[PDB]
């Protein structure tokens, strides 16, 4: 029997509990990410402000419920406060400073596609669980994948559920238990785009013709930094990103393939991401 | 960095901690207003009891947001509770003994044009803060406006929401930035009828009532306007305009000379504090 | 940088530039397709005669888009003209002589027809298609009479033609599906590739005839076969090609992309020189084939 | 008897005509402007890409409209071109190397009250023309003032047409709304600055929104003290909230400040300075 408890938002001003600097820690889709400290444990938090709606409402309500998961940010207070005569929703959530994914990628100096396969399955396993819970996350992006801290065991976290939809006998299909378009298929895209950067160190799709591109399914694995990676990654890539949102492969499938399943017996093969990723700091703007 | 605190609806009974009377403090738009005692502390309180609906919802919502402003009534604390088995908002707001506006003119033996400006200008800065947090009052009458004490610096507030609305790069018109009808416009109406009846004791409008208002026929008639300056009955007849667009903002109100330099106002003493007495009758 | 010229339609009378004759070439879905002589240069051409309305317009606009293409029709000049009384658009195209694709075929006996053959045809009406579909058109009408050769030389470009039934089909990590709605309109085109690639590997269609009516529960169920002798030489590989182009289901069904980058596409000089029946069953099926 | 011709759209590709550089000449509401070169005349102009559509055919065509007052950036030619695929507006205009109005008043050291009068007067222009052939313009701000050339007698152009709207007793005449008096405000924010070097509506962000649509602003000294209480009482006029109090592009023009240019003072405003020295929050 596992019940875990409900948001309880705390009406009294912020300003009570925490400092509030005006360091920005990142911009979210509705609303920026500030630096703020516990003023009775000098511990360090960050606070995403929003005003209040039934937009708002939503990404609080459905970032909570996921918060759960050990590879969701997690959610320590919400506050309904009064700014500037307007209501407002602030979330105090875990401090990730650790930094982006491909930020702790760029610093090294070799990455192997034994730590690729760790990666992408820890951003399957918060997928898996979104989806799990019928929540679809729909911006899963590089900017939203960030690390608890710079110790190298640290767990890397999704962010931002700005764009976070509801998806919603016993022989019965699954289509016939509610209907479901393709928020979640889409979720599924992303996890191969960054799969493919995760590999290389660029995009699959490049630089007004890039819109046709992506919609026809022109891309590549060049050489040299495609040539050693194993044709197995390489099909696992061309499933996720197929351009017919049906044809996609689901989160089960992709948790439940050999290449996530066993990352530990992934060849220790070297990647170029490291370096690409840092020789090409231009047009990552 | 100013944040202010959200509202915490309490759930539970209200007579936990509060004493409460049935002495009538004043009849609101939904629902009159009762003079009720802290339990604990002994010091007086005032409750307004609305039954729950979309409509009182908003009354709370709009009042508390407006509720940090100097110049309007504040309140302590928002109850939920069950009476005769149907849900109830119970506000709890601080007691304005001081009494009605008008009725501390009334009571002297006199009143003067730059108490006038002084009284006008905190009126102005209530309307000023609501406007600038887009709340329309459309309810500004002599009812409404209370004065925390009888001890004679006491503050005039503003009360009742319950006809209160909310009204919806960085170079585009305000137009272009949210549509928003003729609402404010509305409470600059009510301001020059109160600042006409300070300064003379009676309104400017007197079933011909009704086309004389929808006309704009009113007079300032002697002897009680023969010492009030030019300037100021322009500012009245500015306010007092029956097309609303051609009315005067709040902001313009505030700038006022009058308005602004209260105290560089002539002492003249109006007819007012007479008047108002001498016409209990007609005030029913 | 590269603009092209959009299109100027010509408002004189058409015979003042061109003697037109009146016979047929073909018949296209909405007016045929008449023979007609450049006056001042006497060289020949094609003129489709169109009745001017939203869905001629249409059809004109789609084609001139496509025209740039290298495997589609060439429009050489549209005229708008008053014949009868109403408005006209007539197309003036680049003469295709060198007839249907499956007549070229059928001429041959001294050297047959080849699996390289097959998949150097197959390469360039997929390359027609890939170019429509990039343009976001979906020409839904791709068929036998439609593919015709530039001359009888042996080196001829083949052409797709006829846009009577073509239809418009509309940061950096977002997906193909949230970029616009897009319904079932392009993988209709994949369903024809597939039966022309069936069709020109044996010579006969994969879906039948007779019951008759029963040939339409037949396509609907996706009944077909690569019966011997014809089919015993074809590789699997295109065996399982062709059976990806026919699924029923349009989503599962295969997209250009991945059709343009099968290997046995890719390396159209690598597909073994097998020589295949389609050049005998064509002409000794000359019947039903009316 | 004046006709002015109609527009002739080119079918033929630009590029036969024209070398199309890639070098950003400013960004627009829907499409970029580059830099290109006449090919036979070796001449510089501006082009900016469309894609066509219902609102990319309505920006041209009131475009092409108010092309023939002087002080909008004049139309050269317009291509319909095919690329990668899709249908294209391509507008051709005249190139305005001077640079942005703000640009020309950063780069001195001093601004006169008479010249702001006379660059007001031919912004007014502009305005009055549209006005009097019903365009509101919807998006008259400093980045779409600039100057043909470098030159000191170089004319000032209104470009942009990305949100201009055609506006249809003067009420029995056809309805019409606010479209025209948005204009109006515009004028008045680019008075302001013109006069002191900064806007009237501020930073310190949510909170400015509201200073807008209070009306909240001043005449701060010491960039306001030589400032005649004549064009004080002009711009309060442009910049009333209430859309029907704003004063009407016919009364501004004969407004006596605007009327008569040449008998100005010659007062020096800060303009100059306040502007380079505030070169961080203008970006
Ligand atoms: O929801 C969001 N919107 C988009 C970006 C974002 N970052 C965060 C976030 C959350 C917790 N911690 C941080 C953070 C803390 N410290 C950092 C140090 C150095 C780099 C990045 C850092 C991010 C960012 C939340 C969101
Ligand atoms: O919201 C309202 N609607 C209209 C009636 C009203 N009275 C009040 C009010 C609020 C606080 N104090 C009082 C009050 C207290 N003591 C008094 C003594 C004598 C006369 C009037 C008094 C009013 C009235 C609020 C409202
Ligand atoms: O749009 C169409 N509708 C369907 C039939 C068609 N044929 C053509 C066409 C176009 C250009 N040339 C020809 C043509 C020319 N010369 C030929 C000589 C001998 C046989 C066939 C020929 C076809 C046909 C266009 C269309
Ligand atoms: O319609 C528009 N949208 C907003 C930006 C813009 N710039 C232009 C434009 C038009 C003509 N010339 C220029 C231009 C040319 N050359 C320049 C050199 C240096 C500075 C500015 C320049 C502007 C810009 C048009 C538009």
């Amino acid at each position: 029997f596992h019940v875990k408890s409900g948001l309880q938002i705390k009406k009294n001003a912020i300003i009570d509990d925490y400092k509030v600097t005006s360091q920005v820690l990142g911009l979210g889709i509705n609303g920026k990410v500030l630096q703020i400290f516990n003023k009775r444990t000098q511990e360090k938090f960050a606070l995403k402000m929003l005003q209040d709606c039934p937009k708002a409402r939503r990404e609080v309500e459905l970032h909570w419920r996921a918060s759960q998961c050990p590879h969701i940010v997690r959610i320590v207070d919400v506050y309904e406060n009064l700014y500037a005569g307007r209501k407002c929703l602030l979330i105090v959530m875990e401090c990730l400073d650790g930094g982006e994914l491909f930020s702790r990628i760029q610093d090294r100096g070799a990455f192997t596609e034994r730590e690729a396969s760790e990666i992408m399955k820890s951003i399957g396993e918060a997928i898996q669980y979104l989806h799990s819970i019928n929540i679809a996350h729909r911006d899963v992006k590089p900017e939203n994948l960030l690390y608890t801290s710079k110790r190298p065991n640290a767990i890397l976290k999704l962010t931002d559920f700005g764009f976070a939809k509801e998806t919603t006998p016993y022989y019965v299909a699954p289509e016939v238990l509610g209907p479901e378009k393709y928020d979640k298929s889409c979720d599924m895209w992303s996890l191969g785009v960054i799969m493919y950067i995760l590999l290389c160190g660029y995009p699959p799709f490049y630089s007004p013709g890039m819109k046709t591109r992506i919609r026809m399914g022109q891309y590549e694995f060049p050489n040299p930094e495609w040539s050693e990676v194993s044709e197995e990654v390489k099909m696992l890539i061309r499933n996720l990103l197929k351009t017919e949102p049906t044809q996609r492969m689901t989160i089960t499938e992709f948790m439940n393939h050999p290449w996530i399943m066993q990352s530990t017996k992934v060849p220790q093969t070297p990647l170029h991401t490291s370096r690409v990723l840092k020789e090409d700091k231009e047009r990552w703007e």
